[PDB]
């Protein structure tokens, strides 16, 4: 079963003829194709698709460092789940260790291993080519419970493993790695993640994703063709402006025509000839125009239309990649497109890595804050009216408490205490004079 | 192994026929080419690509000096990792030494060695041509643990070394330098860095990067062709405006025609002839127009389109390099393109150089601050209400404490202490009169 024991079927009830009994084929949406990822692999060098992948992965790479060490606060942090909790002495260190582990992508430092930045750039590229992310989790050999590394794996090699009954394996070796159409490795759900952005309930989708490259493939082909068309004017075309027709009772001999070519070029070619005019006394002379006097690119609107569609599927403003936005206006779309990718990476990290440390922690990317010394002083300038005595503030600075602190900085607070002092001095007088009268009587 | 021992294969399982058993070839994306960097080397003189490389490396060069000595605060600094730590007496000097070492690119001063500026300009050029940065680390001959120099190395000469089993070497001499297709040097991971901006999980990518010159190569070729086309009007073209057809019962002899050319030029050429009109009494006279009356460049939109694509791959505004932005609007893109390059250089420096000094330190580029004397006085003008006595402020200035300091500059603070004084004088009176009554009784 794909998810678990259920009485609704979640896979094709009759076993479709997969090429191999051991894994589920990545069939195209229409089943017109069975090797979809080798189709999509051909577009991974497309310049528009790479402009999208590079702009997004450059945006993502800025978060990869820890916010803890980044004075602007931009980055990621490992945090307790509850905002109300205060971390214990050991929890603060465990969170710092998990942060360090993520940064190093593993327990020890090793320059030969990917950084978290390289990992994120990889999986972003994989999401936007394949809509499939995989990374292997490597556990300590002596202690299978202890995670040592996580490494990104080529998604085109990873397939769901299938039982002889055609059911996807659960609980066992759920995944296989296939190279040259033989299984070279296998993995449990514990050892390999799979992440998908565009899920489907469709039974024949078999749990695989859906690439925008598949959806937009016609548009990419049309783009490629219009690019080749415009380039072939130079690469393959006839640029010839026209034909100079000279006509007389009979055509010139080839010798005559070649020394007429010498008369021409020695008198009229280049800068040296540039403003001379030939005189010719042929019976008639005509020039036939075969091209426009002013050539430029064609199908510009067609290209714009195509790229507006492809950008709309990926959720990017064409203006970000150098194309007119046919909507005619518009940052908001950048935010709307980048935030889901960040959340997807967060979801993967939380489910697969942090879950080794248990549910008390959470991994989140965090933006900066507008909490300068000025802003903190404005806040405390209100908190000292509302809450804080001078000495609480100074203690929060690590500055020694002062005699004459322990007061709120409000004139009414002091006017109250000045009242209460008099109240005390009156009750003291009243009670002492009562006692003195009782002792007199 | 590329990264480390793993059960997922990270390289082509069957050894592909590399040209040499000893190193991994830099195959093109489609494997259409095996000598990719000698292809890319031909574009390193491209004017558009150099306009990008020069504008970026000029932007980067401003950071290269230390912020410590730069009164505007712009530059780099070596810092403790934790923002909460206060550096020890020896740590402050070690950080200054590491800064000096970076500036000098080595232990001693030597005018023959690259400065950090020259190093950064080099590796920026290398990133944007090859997407591969290499620098060698040279250790002291007497003490292999002590770093003496780091020097940038030609990335086109550096290849991954491969075992006889076709596996990339790890732990040993991971890198070789190849010149004239023979190995002239070898390096461990300790002795040579490799940096890559555009990583791939693709098994056949073999750990190498992906140049935008490779992706955009068709666009660069189209650009080159359209430039040659527009130049060849002058360099090679016929600029001839038209043919003056004069016609009569028979063509003039060559002698007649050459002395007609003398009659023409002596009467009509240059400024001297400029406003005279010839009278001619031929049977018929015709002028055939062979070019437009007003010539200008062609395919301007095509060029703009191409450069907008190339700029979008590199992440630069065309307006920065003198082209219309086809998006029609837009600094933000400059920031978005320069910040990743800075972070990449930071990541390389942290992983490879600072790591010799251990994880307690961090290298970062830092911008200036808006912390003039005015801003500091505004901040302290609030801190002296919220936190600081006069004497703490003066001590922070190195100015002697004054009698009548030790007070917060708030009227309520003084009104409180004026209360508390009276409170003391009352309790003093009460307690002394209590004692005097006890002594009387």
């Amino acid at each position: 079963s794909l998810y678990g024991q259920q009485q609704a079927y979640a896979e094709p009830f009759i076993e479709m003829m997969d090429t191999n009994p051991e894994f589920r084929d990545k069939r195209s949406y229409m089943k017109n194709e069975h090797n979809l990822h080798d189709v999509l692999k051909k577009f991974g060098n497309n310049p528009i698709l790479n402009a999208i992948i590079l702009t997004r992965s450059n945006q993502v790479a800025m978060y990869c460092q820890p916010a803890r060490y980044s004075e602007k606060g931009l980055g990621f942090e490992v945090r307790l789940r509850d905002l109300d909790a205060e971390p214990g002495r050991k929890e603060k260190e465990e969170m710092k260790r998990i942060e360090d582990f993520i940064v190093n992508t593993g327990k020890d430092k090793d320059v030969d291993r990917d950084s978290f930045q390289t990992f994120c750039k990889k999986i972003v590229r994989d999401t936007y080519i394949y809509d499939q992310v995989n990374f292997e989790k490597v556990f300590n050999k002596n202690n299978k419970t202890k995670l040592e590394k996580f490494i990104a794996v080529d998604p085109s090699t990873i397939f769901y493993a299938t039982d002889k009954k055609g059911k996807i394996i659960k609980g066992g070796k759920r995944f296989v790695q296939v190279v040259d159409k033989r299984v070279v490795a296998s993995f449990t759900s514990r050892e390999l993640a799979m992440g998908i952005r565009n899920p489907r309930t469709e039974l024949s989708s078999s749990g695989y994703g859906l690439s925008e490259v598949e959806i937009a493939m016609k548009e990419f082909i049309a783009y490629n063709n219009t690019e080749s068309f415009n380039d072939r004017f130079f690469s393959h075309g006839g640029t010839t402006r026209g034909i100079l027709q000279i006509r007389s009772d009979q055509q010139q001999s080839q010798h005559a025509l070649e020394n007429f070519k010498r008369e021409w070029k020695s008198s009229l070619s280049g800068i040296n000839g540039s403003w001379q005019i030939p005189v010719v006394m042929a019976d008639d002379i005509k020039f036939v125009n075969m091209t426009p006097t002013a050539n430029d690119m064609q199908f510009e609107k067609w290209l714009n239309y195509l790229i507006n569609i492809i950008s709309a599927l990926y959720g990017i403003d064409p203006a970000e990649i150098g194309f007119p936005n046919r909507g005619g206006a518009t940052q908001q779309s950048q935010n709307k497109g980048l935030q889901p990718l960040l959340r997807f990476i967060e979801d993967l990290v939380n489910r697969h890595i942090i879950s080794e440390y248990g549910d008390k922690y959470t991994f989140q990317f965090v933006g900066g804050d507008t909490k300068s010394a000025t802003d903190k002083l404005n806040i405390l300038k209100l908190e000292t009216q509302i809450f804080k005595t001078v000495n609480e503030a100074r203690e929060e600075q690590g500055k020694k408490p002062i005699e004459g602190g322990d007061i709120i900085l409000d004139a009414s607070f002091l006017q109250g205490t000045a009242q209460l002092q008099q109240d005390k001095q009156y009750n003291d007088g009243k009670q002492k004079e009562r006692l003195q009268m009782m002792m007199s009587l």
